């Protein structure tokens, strides 16, 4: 649970988007762990990914901050770890 809490997730990722774009974007949330644009069965990169930051702080920043930013033309879709 400590990781699912400090990551987000992360769509509607225009077809130039690469995880390099995506930390860098990110990185100014708070210092990251990883990212990860999914990928399906046969390996192929599809339009959506995590991101997952050292501290759980970062969480409402990047939706706050980074929500319906437009990359590469397409507001991208950021939300978090949501239950109940």
């Amino acid at each position: 649970q400590e990781e699912a809490d400090r990551t987000v997730f992360v769509g509607n990722l225009e077809a130039r988007v690469r995880e390099e774009i995506l930390y860098e974007l990110f990185l100014q949330a708070g210092p990251l762990t990883k990212v990860t644009i999914c990928k399906d069965r046969e390996g192929k990169p599809k339009s959506f990914g995590f991101v997952c930051f050292k501290h759980p702080e970062s969480v409402s920043y990047a939706i706050a901050l980074l929500n319906g930013i437009r990359l590469y033309g397409r507001p991208i879709n950021v939300s978090g770890p949501s239950s109940g």
